[PDB]
């Protein structure tokens, strides 16, 4: 069909154009018949992929900004066999204001949801997600809490870069990274983007999901610095 030839000319396009190269990322645009109407977050709202997964927690370089003083989870995480190579850099909230683009050198930022809202551009990937150093409650050996429990904080990368994300708006359209060229087959590709389709407008999935208004009206496939082909009209 149509979707299937559209991917096989944006990845020969990603091979024939010297331009294209450092193009990795591909994004879908949905054109919706309405705007979304949500007034605008900020905040990655996870799109769960089934079949296959975008990525892996170690195919990233991935921030950590934590509750200030960082030096308790910095080191917790660092010093464990399931955490230590899992961040590239921990810092506290305070560090990154001092700083203040400002995430250049990261894949994905992942802050304390505790120190989202002190955090200082449409089209982003960088835009932070919040995580938990501890979990709420646990059920295994009460008479002890966790401050930072590094299994619980890897569990939550592996659910944020294995999936996709899509930021809320009043938009006529929305953007959706949906794969890596090279590292996702067409098929796999393809998968992604029915399950980002299927998600976004599935009604029984709100109030995540079942979000786009008013029908789809197209479905643009495209790299960073590719053409806008079309997937869906």
């Amino acid at each position: 069909g149509l979707a299937e030839k559209a991917l096989k000319a944006l990845i020969l396009q990603c091979e024939e154009n010297p331009s294209l190269k450092n193009d990795k990322d591909i994004h879908i645009i949905i054109n919706t018949g309405k705007k979304m109407g949500i007034n605008r977050d900020n905040i990655p709202r996870i799109i769960p992929l089934t079949k296959y997964k975008l990525f892996k927690p170690r195919d990233l370089n991935i921030l950590l900004i934590t509750k200030d003083p960082s030096a308790l989870y910095r080191e917790t995480l660092t010093k464990d066999e399931h955490t230590s190579e899992l961040f590239k850099e921990i810092i506290s909230v305070k560090n990154l204001r001092r700083r203040f683009q400002l995430y250049k050198d990261f894949d994905l930022v992942v802050a304390d949801y505790r120190v989202h809202h002190l955090l200082p551009y449409h089209g982003s990937k960088k835009l932070p997600y919040m995580i938990r150093m501890s979990k709420e409650v646990k059920l295994k050996r009460q008479q002890m809490v966790e401050k930072c429990d590094p299994i619980y904080v890897r569990a939550q990368l592996r659910s944020i870069c294995k999936n996709t994300s899509y930021i809320p708006n009043n938009d006529n359209c929305l953007s959706v990274r949906v794969g890596y060229i090279q590292k996702h087959s067409i098929p796999e590709i393809l998968q992604n983007i029915q399950d980002t389709i299927n998600f976004l407008t599935d009604k029984s999935k709100r109030p995540q999901g079942g979000v786009i208004k008013g029908g789809i009206i197209s479905i643009f496939v495209k790299t960073s610095n590719s053409t806008s082909l079309p997937i869906y009209q």
